[PDB]
């Protein structure tokens, strides 16, 4: 049944409860965004209200055909009104179209919701400056002291130098990036700028893109691989078999492939850094696994949390294990001791 962390008490609303058939009472159905265990249950056939951004509204249109009817797209960093509720979309700093929602209630409680979102200093200025907030429903994914990682813009500029170095020795290698849902974009597209190529790609995945209201996107993507130095392939192809393949494919336009997975963490954050990462290589095929988050650090998280000094937290990630419980609450208690809330 529908967990007590996807309803907001006090408003007939569920927050990314698409996969338990009818809730009962539930008069609104937000999504926060467009990744499959969020959405899971949407479909043509829906026909409940569903409130979210405009790029998660698109897809929801032109991937999983929702009817028009149901789809209710709000403009971001406005208040809106939904069913007789004040509700304001904040950006999440995840996936594109990704949103936090406010919820300020009848009785004078506030909510935030953050969806998945990877805290940052600058949604400190946003409009959750302005009031304080009672409730939060906070994403817990990487709530533990041994998740450290680097800044996106760390990541991309050595994603970036690695390749312009790897093409500029080699014009016959090939870049390869890895995907299975939206995000991550600047990965392959700060790649295909230093290398003046368009990113080519399956139909699918392209169609997937002109949904995302990215600035200048024709200019950046193609589905014409044969013109473009940059391939997208389905992560799951991302190892030797699947590269060689793909190479074969290429009919000898190619002799190297340098290809970039785009991980959440993996135990290598703990010893080594950025400027330290090596590639696994077998014959002239070349891995690399990039830190890449688009979620919160533990630190990240902890400086969003003291800063917002909210009354009560409840998880949204981790939370199908008692051990997990009781480990977040332990931190949430050293945040507030620290702090004085
Ligand atoms: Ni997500």
């Amino acid at each position: 049944t529908c967990p007590f962390y996807k309803k907001i008490p006090g408003t007939g609303f569920t927050v990314d409860a698409f996969q338990y058939g009818v809730v009962e009472g539930c008069t609104a159905y937000f999504l926060t965004h467009f990744h499959s265990d969020h959405y899971a249950g949407l479909s043509k056939h829906f026909t409940f209200p569903v409130y979210c951004s405009e790029i998660t509204g698109n897809l929801l249109k032109n991937k999983l055909h929702v009817q028009e009817q149901y789809i209710h797209p709000l403009p971001l960093d406005t208040e809106c009104i939904v069913n007789g509720v004040k509700v304001v979309l904040l950006d999440a700093n995840h996936c594109p179209g990704a949103v936090m929602i406010l919820f300020y209630l009848p009785n004078g409680t506030v909510i935030l919701h953050t969806g998945d979102f990877r805290a940052d200093p600058s949604m400190e200025r946003s409009l959750l400056a302005d009031q304080k907030v009672h409730m939060l429903y906070l994403d817990t994914t990487y709530c533990s002291p041994e998740y450290t990682f680097p800044s996106q813009q760390e990541v991309i500029r050595f994603a970036i130098n690695t390749a312009f170095e790897a093409v500029t020795l080699n014009p016959h290698a090939l870049v390869v990036c890895g995907t299975y849902s939206i995000g991550k974009e600047k990965v392959f597209l700060a790649i295909a700028d230093v290398l003046g190529s368009k990113v080519g790609m399956s139909q699918e995945k392209y169609k997937t893109l002109q949904c995302l209201n990215i600035p200048e996107i024709n200019s950046l993507i193609t589905t014409d691989m044969c013109s473009s130095l940059v391939h997208l392939l389905p992560m799951m192809q991302i190892n030797f078999k699947g590269l060689q393949s793909h190479l074969k494919k290429c009919g000898g336009k190619y002799n190297q492939i340098l290809a970039f997975r785009p991980t959440g963490w993996t135990h290598s954050n703990k010893f080594t850094r950025i400027a330290d990462v090596i590639p696994q290589t077998k014959g002239n095929i070349s891995i690399y696994g990039i830190p890449y988050s688009e979620h919160s650090s533990y630190l990240e998280m902890k400086r969003f949390v003291q800063w917002l000094k909210p009354q009560k937290i409840i998880p949204t990630v981790n939370v199908g294990t008692w051990k997990s419980r009781s480990t977040m609450e332990k931190y949430f208690r050293e945040w507030k001791l620290e702090a004085g809330y």
